[PDB]
């Protein structure tokens, strides 16, 4: 387990920007400055549709973006678009955003950064674009004295730490089959589905709550403990804990970032869990525009020492999907990981077709466990997955 | 095992190309005009090359071999004669990714290849000028290593395989001249010997589509681990290269095969691609139809039943050529290729092909034949895992 | 219970610096030339406020630093800096420095290194260098054959052996109200607060004197009789015991370590206390400018083993507050560690907010009690805390 390049130092890196096809340049974007933000919405919104329904679009706040690419320690050099020269149309984009990664079963704490929206227009998919992106990307950071980078998707590069699954959980059944989302299933009908997804209205754990900034450091160290479980897992500073838990803005409520705690009798906080909001804009229906959708983030519990371990995470995330119904969620997503595989089959999540790929780049690492069988793709019950950590 | 020299940037490479002898000069060719392309069909025609074969390149062929993702038309440098303007050299280069396992490094590099030269031109030595140019244009979009492959005898190569043929229609490859009638041997014996079933054997045995590109990508990625040096695509790239330059017609030119079990998942899978000779001064014949293998990979490798499992699978590539007008199909020692060549009937060549990896220095590699003897060494998996069309 | 890598020589380090960020260069520091010594101050006084009220700065004197860095055996290359090229201006700063501990309940002996003064400059807390100089110290002590660290801090990593409280008990309450420390309760004065703090002006215990060169040999005995009910402690040699609780110059009275001994009537030594002083500038009040401020160090009692030992220590700990009375010493303060849960309520220390981590790099041990309840945070009464090390 280690690096894979014989090592260098930011000095041996090259000062300058790949070189591109006269036709483009490369042109640093300033999320900033709105009218660059808009334009890198325009082009998500028309070109990032990787593997989803062609009716549906993310649908990108300002609030989510300042989350996203906004952490402590984000560097505007790191949002890299790729403009037409002929016009300064942004046709690319890709962006590095700090993290700090642990590998438990080596004990190696590695600072990195994860590469996420990798978006190109969808007229110049022949241009083979995207290793190029990766190269300059990783060539700014590598000038920041970082060498290790993880990146997700559904694409199929060299040597995957794993492949996890996705996985849904219907909220509201009726609207996610008149958009298409859902199908009704041979010997079911539209009433049968609904009656079966049906949840209570509120929460059932004694002492759920919403975390608050006062939290931070004993949620913390109670993921701490809990995710030793895991072969990856991420480790946060206490103003990174609080960006990604509770928004970019400590003054205002997040409508991103849902964390909740679960403190017992005597105030102690005994399990923790969180999820984060990225709708769907909808295209082509005639009652539904928008389609709410959660994904589970990270979460944490007392008991996994104990004997009701299963039984308590069940009731966990049984808690999150009922909290999400006040936030417009009408599907609730994870993946395979962590130890989602024990509460997939009693909350009713769906397999769904997707698969999600990690790489981290310049890492040799021991396999992993995804979730799913390797050659059924498969969910396996109640299974510790060896990836502790989710990317947005 | 790395680059050799020294490491430069874009920055230190001449901005113009290196003068050639007065009476010529370089003409970067746009195969996207017709009137040009046609130019470089008749140049090569000519002069790439049994003296009664040519080459027989389609306009499908072209697209397939020249337009991946990425390419480049700056790579396509062509020399013309400045009194008449006409084409007499030609040198390619086209993007490809590279992993020497071993060392475990990525390399994005380029495939030189089409290297001609006028039959006239041949003592003015233009080889070495039209790898210098073609090998400044990339070293200018910072690409510092390439791959040629040739007869050519040049400063150390990679290793060298060698060619093999597996007779499909024996009685015509005989009328051509192609294949001799042995010592104490019939034609009726020859064609006899080399029958085949006229459909496939393996169940769930498929033409390739769209939908299996992650898949089989995943599963040769896994397989090839096995040899030195292999190549790495993206998946806009492995579409292009298994399927044809344009998604919705089937291609004419590479055929991609996947065998998928009782419950739909893919097992294996294999390719070849077509390209036929022209055939001169034959009174009954004017095409030779040629399949040369391509990538494959399977499940089995691990298993007991691999050799036999391997034989199975080019045993229905065989098959299936029978109905494309394959006369021959070829292949070299490469890959795991020496696992069927036995069982399969593929005879040995003459032909031999070199590798060479410019500005890069590597462990030796197994060519799938003997050091010294150059004769096929049977089950042995060469380090060459690439294959240049 | 044990080390954690799979061990190396010297020789398998590298011989060099790690690579840094271009604009940066590695400096080892000189403290013996005042010009650096200035440099190191400014850098902390200006950049080293984590933790601490944004109206404090630690005010370290020649003396202080004297007596931090240059034990016996310290090294100048473990004073490890880092420049901006641009102009040569230290920008960051750690230090190794050597000690040797005990693990008690294995009866382990470990040669290590205590790393301090990790101090990055403002401006640079999104570069992550933190990481990056605990790397480059540590190559430089694995290269002496040292392989393990002690590293003490607020901040929050897996696994710490455990954690302690500060306390901190008012001395001149007037003074650390009108700066800011200690707020008035409720239902309370600032007469009452006062009245409630008063103490004697001289101590009670006979034979108490201060400490000198003859008596190491005897005092080093018995805080190695006392020590043995910790897990974990600290051993010296009789040269190091001297120059941590005598001070650097053996001819001259220290005024950062003050160290005394209780005998009988044949000079027998039956107890004995150090604590060393450290104050805080005061900026922004217009009636003080320094904060006296003295933390517990290391003692010992003959008494462990008999019944008046809780009534004993509180003694000591009451004479050692009364003493400090002359030294300028504002408010006392101490961890929760040793058996300091046994005085904590008697003598009048409060709980504060801050909280102390202990991580022992490359070493795992079992868990160790900190003196505060495992779940609330809060001091629990006369019980022994495993930590029995101090650091400064």
């Amino acid at each position: 387990e280690g690096p894979i390049d014989k090592l260098k130092t930011p000095e041996d890196v090259p000062n300058d920007p790949l070189p591109l096809i006269s036709d483009f340049e490369w042109s640093t974007l300033d999320i900033d400055d709105n009218l660059q933000l808009d334009e890198l919405y325009k082009l998500l919104y028309d070109n990032y549709v990787e593997d989803i329904d062609a009716t549906f679009r993310f649908k990108y706040s300002h609030e989510f973006f300042q989350w996203a690419l906004k952490p402590p320690g984000w560097r505007k050099d790191w949002h890299v678009g790729v403009r037409v020269k002929s016009t300064g149309k942004l046709v690319a984009f890709i962006a590095a955003t700090p993290v700090t990664f642990k590998l438990n079963k080596s004990n190696k704490v590695i600072d990195s950064v994860e590469i996420n929206f990798l978006c190109i227009h969808k007229k110049l998919r022949n241009k083979r674009l995207a290793p190029v992106l990766i190269k300059e990307i990783t060539r700014r950071v590598n000038k920041q004295n970082i060498w290790q980078a993880l990146y997700t998707g559904g694409s199929i590069l060299p040597t995957p730490l794993t492949t996890c699954r996705y996985q849904h959980r219907p909220i509201n059944w009726s609207k996610l089959h008149d958009v298409g989302f859902s199908h009704l299933p041979p010997n079911q009908t539209k009433s049968s589905m609904v009656a079966s997804y049906t949840l209570p209205n509120n929460p059932k754990l004694k002492g759920l709550r919403p975390m608050t900034g006062k939290d931070v450091s004993t949620v913390l160290s109670l993921l701490y403990k809990y995710q030793e479980r895991f072969d990856i897992v991420q480790l946060f500073t206490e103003e990174e804990f609080k960006h990604w838990m509770l928004g970019h803005d400590e003054n205002s409520d997040s409508n991103v970032v849902k964390s909740y705690v679960v403190e017992d009798e005597n105030g102690i906080i005994t399990d923790y869990f969180s999820y984060y909001l990225l709708p769907f804009t909808v295209l082509d229906n005639a009652q539904h525009d928008e389609l709410g959708i959660a994904y589970l983030f990270y979460y944490a519990s007392d008991s996994f020492e104990k004997p009701n371990y299963k039984k308590r995470l069940n009731e966990l995330i049984t808690d999150a999907l009922i909290t999400s119904k006040k936030f417009g969620v009408d599907v609730f997503n994870c993946l395979t990981c962590q130890d989602n595989t024990y509460f997939l089959k009693d909350c009713k999540f769906g397999s769904g077709d997707g698969f999600l790929n990690y790489y981290l780049f310049n890492y040799r690492t021991f396999p992993m466990d995804g979730g799913i069988d390797k050659k059924t793709k498969e969910v396996v019950e109640d299974q510790t997955s060896g990836i502790g950590v989710v990317l947005l």
